[PDB]
């Protein structure tokens, strides 16, 4: 109940790396903090609240200061753990002041980590203050609010409304060029060896953050002051290593690119489709559009890939317990097909109202299972058919750990193969 | 709760366009607000309060400006998000001046968009005290109520008896004509080129509102004042259209038309049924009443329309998840028609309240089945046979986005085709 | 809460009419207003509470007013939906101080509409105080309540126990004669032309109250007052009735009838039976008493019967979902008979109360179906076989709307049918 | 929340009349109250509270004003209907009055009525101090309480326990010599004509208590000083008869009484049983006694009796809903046997929890069917092989409405036919 900072920040867009489509969507805020004035006088309007959501330590605070520090604009930074019902509380009163304080430094920025433990009664009083106070500030006050979290689920759905955080902003774990340029942010400050290389630390990191990544260059430093030398060795470098020995294995790696090269040919492959994007090895589908029957089995084709992939690379005997939630995801939709929407010849166009008859449940189930199995094998088929280019996809894609849509499609290409534009 | 304003409007029915059948049912509080004592001295009795009810920002707060405008009377707004409980509450004494305000300043206007977050118990005390407050206050006074809402299903039942808002009128997405007029709303204000056509504007916004349509005009100003230009070309037009793509496609728009054409045609050819209203393309069944066995067949008849529209329009694996409700509602018939009003000869006049034996449930679900598929197979026909005709339809539909029941008709005429007065009027 | 009324009435038994059965039943109260004295000194006693249950505008407050009207005695009138907690509350002792006036102003009436609201714990506390305020005063004070309601299944069931409301009085929705008379009385007031008929306004109402008909005799007056005339003519009355367009269609109307007649024939021909009272076409079974096998099939013959008489008359696809509660209460009788009583022998006298093994569900549900369907063949054979003479009461039932039971078995002693002496009294 | 008396009563046990069994069981209590000083120094301990429990006006009020006339000492009566919560309550206060009261006035009699309502939060912390209230005084205060209800299925079960109300005495609905004793009782104070046949209005009464009869003859008076008559005759008298027209009608009467002679020949005939009572037509079995299988065949015997001898009398389509609960009596008892008791051959000595297999239930339902038409059809031959001595003993029943025990036997002697002492 007692964190927030007004810092003039000296870490700007040069402390940060790595997240470089992330910096492209948050310097129309930086061109706003700077002038807004500009922003004011012209007409637009800019987003009330900037959603950070992510991992435990992906630089969700770092990615706020470089905001403020590039447009250089004040800093505020506490956290939502703070907030906690103590005697009844004063909790709305506080969110009263920040917005007032921030019109007498205007223009600044705002910033609330762990925002889910505060909203999640006297809970809602506080909750429903804070919705107010932003539907209340406009344009002219020339601030904004970005408000972290270490889980996206736990949160307020009213917290994401328009007026009320409209903007939401992903912040990844960091790839292989990822963490050689957050390895170069932190190896500026420290002196390292000769025969240190950083590409070999990036490659040996799955499943590793760029605040866990901090703690072993930090420490690499520790046992040489303890050990006593000048210069970070690889000895005091791989030593940090085994203390973090969670961790993705080599041989798990070949899996998640095989199972995610599988979810991406299915799409880059299939009659009509929904965009293909960025596929990485670093770990619902009906909204307010109106899909036809061909769409939903091919959304269902999309979901089998990577375990068809699995299947086909691995075996029988190899399938992962990956494909978990996209068996689930291909199934619930079979059912709807059947059961609500009419789409199963064999049960007619009856809508069952999720006291049904145990034969007609028999009929669904043998239909959604009719389904999956004729998708499944399609899906299986698909990758047997492009097993070759697919192998290579998932080399190039262990090493850089991410591709993009294009050079999937262009190592497709080497293997004399046309896809689909569908990035 | 601290919202209020009691303006004498500027905007009239000159600053709304396109919603002309909702302009002719607002008219006559138009004449009440004018002269009251032409209402009260006649012995007539007005709407307590009237309902402005749709999608989020259908022009519900100008159609209530429009009013107050047009009638030279004042307008009085507030949000209905503002009255929440923090520390127990006086709600209900806000709701109390509110109309003292109103008998000081009468005639006059007051309005209350988003009054479903207060009434969806502190929570029901200010609800039962707004019902009061209206059941009091008479045509003497003469003062009118209208409370908007993003969703009417939330709101509460009690906020629609007689002299508890018993006036129900809805406002649609605006359709080609309905654009067109908006586009020439805002535009009067703004400078704009002589290549630039707002025909073509109207025509590619399917699924989007009037205020949704003012964001696009404001910013292709925003992106001539940051280019540099004088006037208002196409191609920073089209350049704020691309910032929009929860639009129809052209391709859906198509699959829509074809279902709601289904709907109707179904239904403007129905033995007996009760009445078929305008088709458009922008996106319990019974009442009081008494149906017989032949009604409802025809009830679910065109319920399962559309769908059997789309089926013999693209085929099988051309079904959408359009007919979900559809499907649903015209089971959902079918189940009451077996199990509860024993309209099935196989199964007899028992009626089911829910311990059934398995094998009743079977029989009550094969049957359900028996009517479903029997009635869809019926509707794939009517839209067979009416192929061309209906093809006829989809055109008008596709370009119009809206046609009424009469137009429908006249199309059916032209073909040699006279389909049951089922018209409303 | 704050309504409360003591008014010496103008309005009699003149301004009531319709209601000529339950005006009958109101004169013993008449009586005992007028002179308490005669009551008292004789050793009588008066009920405590009259109950006024009906649809909304039946004419509840207008038969309340009647009785202190005619009895020449105050008449104090409240609403149930005033008196709502508003901060904890102090309902109750309100209700201590209404008797306490009604002993300084003895003789007189109290009533007290839509007390449904406030009586459906503080809520329980201002109820339970009313149920004490009804025993504690006696006959000695000369004064009689009366609470009427818009619903009667919402009010608490200790409002009906003997001391605290012990009698019952049902106004219904006005008939052919019923509203001839309603349109009498408000035409006293007002100047009606010499083209103009009361019997076709009559005829051409199904489906509405005495008070809903007031708005039409009211308009077609202010009809009269806008376009400019001295005399109320046919025009300006049938305009006020397509204002009114949730009324019975005249094909309804029939269906109805024919139902309705169903019920009593099955009745009034049944081995025995509990009486059969008047037939109307204008819009949770038993008590302990001891039944036999035999009584319980005709009480299901009888629930069954109007079904019976719809599909002999229009048919397989002619049945009605008006045959809703009988076909349910039917079926629910017959469960009781296999499930609960024993009375089936292929179930034997094992009795099921809710693990019941699936093949013992089959074999009751099976029975079920078997006296269902064994009665139901039996309901449309009578109906059948009495087709004539039941022509001819659904003739008399939609003329005069309402016809007793001593009026049907009129009808069918012309067509020389003797049926079981089974009348009301 | 003031209704109780204290007065010295001058109804006695001449102003009651047919409820003879009960008035026996209430002179112990006479004996106490005239003289608790005989009771006190001999060291013997008399009720604390004695419960009159029955229909509404079965004479509750007039049996516990008898029993302070007849000792001459005082009697106090309130209604259990006052004591109802109006802003929060002092209800608990007031029964510590009670007996402080009763001390000062020892010797003398409680009595309330309805005490259901207040005897069904702040409603215990009153009938948590009634009980208190029992435990604490003892035989010395020379004081008895008696307290009446409407229901006795309402009351709190603690107010049944030693100490706390130990003695329960119930007051049935008057017979034909019950309701002839009625209407010579009232018949003292009001003048009645020689024309006038008070056996003929008694037999004419079935389903009417003491109270409701009370109700006719003081409106036959009332009708005789409307009409203007010195004597009340037979036409202002059957007048009052139909202000009534519930009432059983006679065919209901006969159904009743053969119902009734069914269970009671059931139990004066099956090998060995707990005792035979009065049979009358006015209208679980295990307890802490351990049974044998041959016992319980015989509990369902007799439960399925009246059921049997309405078939045997009226037919298949004459039974009537009278059976409702000894069929479901019959019935539970009979899956008790065997599906928790293990007395089923076929089901074995298995014993179901109450995922039992629907095989299994079938099994358990199949053989309670057995049980049930197995002793039904055992039912029936008696009532078949005695049926001219039972159409007698029902001729007898429908005249004096109550017939005890002895005599039924002795109308089954009459015919050659020798039952067993079971009285
Ligand atoms: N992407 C990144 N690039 C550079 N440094 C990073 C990155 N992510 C984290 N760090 C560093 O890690 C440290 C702590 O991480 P932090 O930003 O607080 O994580 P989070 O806010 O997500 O919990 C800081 O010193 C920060 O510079
Ligand atoms: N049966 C009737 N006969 C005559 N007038 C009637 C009748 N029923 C209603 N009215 C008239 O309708 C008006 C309002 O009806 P009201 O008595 O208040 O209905 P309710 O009390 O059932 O709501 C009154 O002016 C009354 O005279
Ligand atoms: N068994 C009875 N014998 C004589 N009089 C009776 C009998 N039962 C009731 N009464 C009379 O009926 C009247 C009211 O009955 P009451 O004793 O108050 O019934 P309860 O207490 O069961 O409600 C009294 O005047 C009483 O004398
Ligand atoms: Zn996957
Ligand atoms: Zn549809
Ligand atoms: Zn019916
Ligand atoms: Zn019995």
């Amino acid at each position: 109940a007692k964190v927030y900072i007004e810092e003039k920040p000296k870490v700007t867009f040069k402390d940060v790396a790595g997240i470089e489509e992330v910096k492209e969507e948050v310097k129309e805020i930086i061109e706003y903090l700077k002038d807004p004035v500009k922003f004011q006088k012209l007409g637009g309007r800019p987003p009330k609240g900037v959603l950070l959501y992510g991992e435990p330590g992906v630089g969700k605070t770092l990615l706020a200061k470089a905001i403020a520090g590039e447009a250089h604009v004040p800093f505020i930074s506490v956290s939502g753990s703070d907030f906690v019902e103590m005697f009844v509380g004063v909790g709305a009163a506080r969110v009263r002041d920040l917005f007032e304080t921030a019109k007498k430094h205007a223009p600044c920025m705002i910033f609330i980590d762990e925002i889910d433990a505060v909203g999640r009664d006297e809970r809602e009083q506080t909750l429903n203050q804070l919705l107010v106070e932003m539907d209340g500030f406009d344009t002219s006050d020339g601030i904004i609010v970005i408000a972290a979290t270490n889980r996206p689920d736990i949160l307020d759905p009213a917290l994401l409304r328009p007026g009320r955080f409209d903007r939401q902003i992903f912040i990844p774990k960091p790839d292989v060029r990822g963490r050689y340029e957050i390895l170069k942010v932190h190896a500026r400050n420290k002196k390292l060896a000769k025969d240190v290389d950083l590409e070999f630390v990036a490659r040996a990191t799955p499943g590793l953050t760029g605040a866990d990544l901090e703690n072993l260059l930090n420490e690499a430093a520790l046992l040489a002051a303890r050990k006593g030398k000048e210069e970070i060795t690889m000895e005091e470098i791989e030593e940090a290593l085994d203390r973090i020995t969670m961790t993705i294995s080599p041989k798990e790696k070949e899996k998640i690119a095989i199972h995610e090269a599988g979810h991406a040919l299915m799409g880059l492959v299939s009659d009509d489709d929904d965009k293909v994007h960025k596929i990485s090895i670093i770990p619902p589908i009906e909204d307010k559009h109106i899909y036809d029957k061909k769409d939903l089995y091919n959304k269902i084709l999309v979901l089998l890939g990577g375990r068809a992939a699995e299947e086909v690379f691995f075996g029988k005997d190899g399938i992962t317990t990956g494909a978990e939630n996209d068996l689930q995801r291909a199934t619930d939709l079979a059912y709807r097909m059947v059961s609500m929407w009419g789409m199963s010849d064999k049960v007619g166009p009856i809508a069952i109202r999720r006291d049904t008859s145990p034969d007609l449940l028999r009929e669904i189930d043998e239909e959604v299972r009719r389904i999956i199995t004729e998708q499944y094998e399609k899906a299986k088929a698909i990758v047997e058919e492009y097993k070759e280019p697919l192998k290579a996809v998932v080399k190039k894609l262990l090493e850089k750990e991410t591709i993009t849509c294009e050079e999937f499609v262009e190592v497709f290409k080497l293997y004399g193969i046309e896809l689909k534009d569908k990035c």
